[PDB]
């Protein structure tokens, strides 16, 4: 089978523990709440293909972690996610993105930028002002909602097909 180096980013409270739970719980805990970073396995087919995902599930770049930089070397790709009922958290987007530049000294990582909480209507970010960031990029936009799962499992296996088709 072939892994496959995760990274999930995003300001505070945006979902990106939820997102990752919802991908990979086996649903033997009810309920997981992580309270800090922690790496998840997740085994699954794409297109064909056995992977294995390694999922890292960081903090906020408000918190302080040790293996940032080296989080972001091992990475493979990217999912920058923010919130659409936050506009702080699509603005702060731009920070991530040049985090990610600045460690790796490149211009065409593997990334999804993802708008999560979509299952909201005190929506304060419009899709068409994120495609527009999204394709200013050179990257996907994908709508994901943690609560009903829409977008999730599609979120993550855009990502693995950008890294391949890198
Ligand atoms: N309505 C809604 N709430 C969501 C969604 N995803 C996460 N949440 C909620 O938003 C809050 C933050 O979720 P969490 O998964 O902790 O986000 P986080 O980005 O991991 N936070 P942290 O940076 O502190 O680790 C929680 O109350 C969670 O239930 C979603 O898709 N929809
Ligand atoms: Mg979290």
């Amino acid at each position: 089978m072939t892994e496959y180096k995760l990274v999930v980013v995003g300001a505070g409270g945006v979902g990106k523990s939820a997102l990752t739970i919802q991908l990979i719980q086996n649903h033997f805990v009810d309920e997981y709440d992580p309270s800090i970073e922690d790496s998840y396995r997740k085994q699954v087919v794409i297109d064909g293909e056995t992977c294995l995902l390694d999922i890292l599930d960081t903090a906020g770049q408000e918190e302080y972690s040790a293996m940032r930089d080296q989080y972001m070397r091992t990475g493979e790709g990217f999912l920058c996610v923010f919130a659409i009922n936050n506009t702080k958290s699509f603005e702060d987007i731009h920070q991530y993105r040049e985090q990610i530049k600045r460690v790796k000294d490149s211009d065409d990582v593997p990334m999804v930028l993802v708008g999560n909480k979509c299952d909201l209507a005190a929506r304060t970010v419009e899709s068409r002002q994120a495609q527009d960031l999204a394709r200013s990029y050179g990257i996907p936009y994908i709508e994901t909602s943690a609560k009903t799962r829409q977008g999730v499992e599609d979120a993550f296996y855009t990502l693995v097909r950008e890294i391949r088709q890198h």
